């Protein structure tokens, strides 16, 4: 699939640097013909074949594809897509809250607060996963705000970068993700399917309610084997005043088997979440 290959720049002005990786830098942008603003991803392309610098194009295609189908409250949404020699362009929702991992440093949370937040991430995954699309990158970097300056804020999941449509209930592919985050079939490089999404949450949970990285060690390789033998537990001090349910809904997150894994639907009926 090709995309529009005039120059984004007679269409865009670019403006703050919002984020930049390994192969991609986010720009805050205006379109000059309506004034709105919007967050341009450059994804460097590959150059050759053989590379390891750069994107794939079947890489570029099938997150362009997943964005296109995704319009929720709780995800980022596509404007437009630009390409050229160099790189694609992808021209997306704007979010200006900064991230969930950025929010956090500046306070941990009570239950309430994150379960607002978690509440958000839980309705914008179960519209994914609904429509059997796996992100395979949850994490606090890829959790944003609308306006962080509000009791409630608002969140929108961003990067949509390792994400793949599951239509055969598992994918067989590597998912270099964050190790921290990442899920132990990704660990050993089994098949995946959306319940690695749902360690992830579990994850994600431990550390809104804690201010700790439950798998973290002093290296990548340590922090992987920490996952694959689900070597987490509940420190006291940081523990103490979080209530036994709230513990309960991320123990059945944070379990090795998937097939044993809390799904979607059942993190939305448990009694720490249900109203
Ligand atoms: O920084 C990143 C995310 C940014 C962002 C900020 C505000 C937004 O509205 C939107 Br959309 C995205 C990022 C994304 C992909 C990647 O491969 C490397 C990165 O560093």
């Amino acid at each position: 699939t090709v995309f529009r290959q005039e120059n984004v720049d007679d269409y865009y002005d670019t403006g703050e640097e919002l984020g930049s990786g390994q192969f991609a830098v986010v720009k805050k942008c205006r379109e000059k013909s309506t004034g709105l603003q919007y967050a341009a991803k450059f994804i460097k392309k590959r150059r050759t074949k053989s590379s390891r610098r750069g994107v794939s194009r079947e890489d570029i295609e099938r997150e362009v594809s997943i964005l296109k189908e995704i319009q929720h409250p709780n995800v980022i949404t596509l404007h437009e897509v630009y390409e050229n020699k160099t790189d694609v362009i992808l021209i997306l929702e704007l979010v200006a809250g900064g991230e969930l991992f950025d929010f956090l440093a500046e306070k941990s949370l009570t239950e309430e607060e994150a379960t607002e937040f978690l509440k958000q991430i839980l309705n914008g995954v179960y519209y994914l996963h609904s429509l059997q699309i796996a992100h395979f990158d949850l994490k606090p970097e890829n959790i944003m705000l609308l306006d962080r300056n509000v009791p409630k804020p608002r969140i929108k999941i961003i990067d949509f970068g390792l994400a793949h449509k599951i239509d055969f209930g598992n994918e067989f592919k590597n998912i270099f993700g964050t190790p921290e985050f990442v899920a132990p079939e990704i660990v050993n490089y089994e098949p995946l399917g959306l319940e690695a999404d749902m360690w992830s949450i579990g994850v994600i949970t431990y550390i809104l309610l804690s201010g700790a990285s439950p798998f973290l060690g002093d290296t990548k390789q340590e922090t992987l084997a920490n996952v694959s033998a689900v070597n987490y537990e509940f420190e006291d001090e940081y523990f103490s005043n979080t209530s036994a349910l709230a513990k309960d809904f991320i123990r059945r997150l944070l379990v090795k088997d998937p097939k044993k894994r809390m799904t979607i639907q059942d993190s939305l009926q448990h009694p720490w979440i249900k109203p």
